[PDB]
């Protein structure tokens, strides 16, 4: 069964394409997920944030980490229509800073806290 760190990787990580991916991910082969983001960067440059910027989490943890530059997404988001079995999503591109709650050692990325 999957770590943190390997849960985050597949849901997050892609070194219409949403429904085609949060369905090939398996995120929403038993639900349909509200939203979710890809990254399209290499996994070693994702992994790499967590020495960046330390920055507190939306939970005011402080082990969350911001990228210094801005980083290729894909932003998965729910239709007002969406409804199991039948998921639906808005695809949005954007290149944003990711912050990152990091955890374990080796000291990876194991949620997805934000986009900026």
């Amino acid at each position: 069964k999957e770590t943190a760190a390997a849960k985050f990787e597949r849901q997050h990580m892609d070194s219409n394409y949403c429904n085609q991916m949060m369905k090939s991910r398996n995120l929403t082969k038993d639900r349909c997920k509200p939203v979710n983001t890809f990254v399209h960067e290499s996994l070693a440059d994702v992994q790499a944030v967590c020495s960046q910027k330390n920055v507190a989490c939306k939970n005011g943890q402080t082990n969350c980490y911001q990228s210094y530059s801005t980083m290729s997404i894909t932003d998965c988001r729910e239709t007002g229509s969406s409804k199991y079995p039948n998921c639906a999503y808005k695809t949005t591109q954007a290149n944003k800073h990711i912050i990152v709650a990091c955890e374990g050692n080796p000291y990876v990325p194991v949620h997805f806290d934000a986009s900026v």
